[PDB]
């Protein structure tokens, strides 16, 4: 019954709000004037946005991934049959997915000039990202490809719930244990996106297909930032990694 679809897109729209302070839709309200960010474009401007601004700056990245990977954590949890999963592979579908979702989420603060940081506080641009040390300065390019063409399908929060949930419950991460409970899951959600997309976005054809397609560009980001981070490692053996996201990242 497409009633049960609806109701379950609904649960989880209302999670994601729970789960999300900074939604898509007040990222756009800010960078679209009750309340402006600072802009950092340069170097000279960083400081009166208020170890070296390159490592400074990839900490606080740092930073906002752990709390995302907790938000994350939390809506995840509210997935209907999530948590009767057996726990070594609700792990597993963590570990595995949150950075898809952080990237795909990431978007939604991003424009084709730059993103957004501290809760919409400030908006640090393309420019001056790109322009970093050496490898550092080429961690956000591959994000803001990503962006200006996953941006480009114009969905909303509510769209972004249902997906981000087909995400979490794949079955073919490295490792699972019981695959089919996930795929009986991932089976229910996957038919409540294309409710959804159909009724959201009715002019948008094939819009489910085209956003299925994009689960390919997310997979080489992840390839790509883990490399960069390699990279880092070896070259700045005196910069910690938060072991969260080193756990995370096997
Ligand atoms: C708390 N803090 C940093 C201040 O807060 C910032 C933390 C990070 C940044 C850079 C920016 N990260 C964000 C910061 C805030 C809000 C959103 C983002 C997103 O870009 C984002 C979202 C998820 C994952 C990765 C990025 C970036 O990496 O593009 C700017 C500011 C620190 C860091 C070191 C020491 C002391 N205090």
């Amino acid at each position: 019954e497409s009633a049960d679809l609806r109701a379950l897109a609904k649960h989880l729209y209302d999670s994601y709000i729970k789960s999300f302070p900074l939604t898509k839709a007040k990222a756009r309200a800010i960078l679209t004037t009750d309340k402006s960010p600072f802009v950092i474009y340069d170097m000279n401007s960083l400081m009166m946005g208020e170890k070296e601004v390159a490592i400074r700056i990839f900490q606080g990245c740092q930073f906002r991934s752990v709390e995302a990977v907790q938000e994350i954590t939390e809506y995840a949890k509210s997935i209907p049959g999530f948590v009767n999963l057996d726990l070594n592979d609700q792990v597993t579908l963590l570990k595995y997915g949150v950075h898809e979702i952080i990237y795909t989420m990431l978007a939604s603060l991003m424009n084709k000039d730059g993103v957004l940081i501290s809760e919409g506080q400030g908006f640090m641009t393309r420019e001056f990202l790109k322009s970093l040390r050496k490898p550092f300065g080429d961690f956000m390019e591959p994000k803001f490809e990503f962006a200006v063409k996953f941006n480009a399908l114009e969905l909303d929060d509510s769209d972004l719930a249902i997906f981000i949930a087909v995400i979490i419950l794949s079955g073919d991460r490295p490792g699972l244990l019981n695959v089919k409970p996930i795929e009986d899951i991932q089976d229910n959600l996957l038919q409540a996106l294309e409710l959804q997309l159909k009724l959201n976005h009715p002019e948008s054809s094939q819009l489910f297909a085209k956003l299925l397609q994009k689960m390919t560009d997310l997979r080489q980001i992840v390839t790509e930032h883990v490399q960069l981070l390699q990279v880092i490692k070896k070259t700045e053996t005196d910069m910690s990694l938060h072991p969260l996201l080193q756990e995370i990242e096997k």
